[PDB]
């Protein structure tokens, strides 16, 4: 069990749907806490989750596996609440994100793709991000926060342990379900 990892996105993130709905990640979650107001399982550290598996709906993800982009549907989400600094790289492009500073993220090691902390990813690495069909580098240029109290969301992208998520058009980045990487099933 690390210090550091453990993720969520700000409640003002795009997820990029499959189809495009340029949605808040907060209000896509919370439908399913207000329609699913019965099936909000809290874990014992006092989280909050629901399978939405069942809406069966897709989200433009990616595959590590070649670094292509494909769909696929997401399995649960989260909620919890926050109150701190948010990462904001910004690229040239004007991508940017709204996370931890103990967050997942891929970089370039010259050719190689790395997996390092957003802290890390300063004016100083080209932080991997996605492009039309495939995968390029955008440089980090402007390197700041904001100030975040609201509420913060994460997922339950199993399937390959990627998905798309950010502002402008988003960030190709790790997920995950149970830590890093266990799947503890049959």
């Amino acid at each position: 069990m690390n210090t550091g990892h453990d993720g969520a996105l700000a409640y003002d993130e795009p997820i990029y749907l499959s189809d495009g709905n340029i949605i808040n990640i907060g209000e896509f979650v919370d439908k399913f806490f207000k329609k699913y107001k019965n099936s909000i399982k809290k874990e014992d550290n006092g989280f909050g989750w629901i399978d939405i598996g069942n809406e069966n709906i897709y989200i433009k993800s990616f595959n590590k596996l070649s670094l292509i982009i494909e769909d696929k549907r997401i399995l649960r989400v989260w909620r919890k609440k926050y109150s701190g600094k948010l990462i904001k790289i910004t690229t040239k492009n004007r991508r940017e994100i709204t996370l931890t500073h103990d967050h997942p993220v891929y970089i370039s090691k010259t050719g190689e793709v790395l997996e390092i902390n957003a802290e890390m990813v300063k004016v100083g690495d080209y932080i991997y991000i996605p492009k039309n069909n495939t995968i390029n580098l955008d440089e980090v240029i402007k390197v700041e926060t904001v100030d975040y109290n609201g509420h913060i969301y994460d997922l339950t992208v199993e399937d390959n342990h990627t998905y798309i998520a950010g502002k402008n058009e988003g960030f190709a980045v790790s997920a995950s379900s149970g830590t890093l990487h266990h799947h503890h099933h049959h």
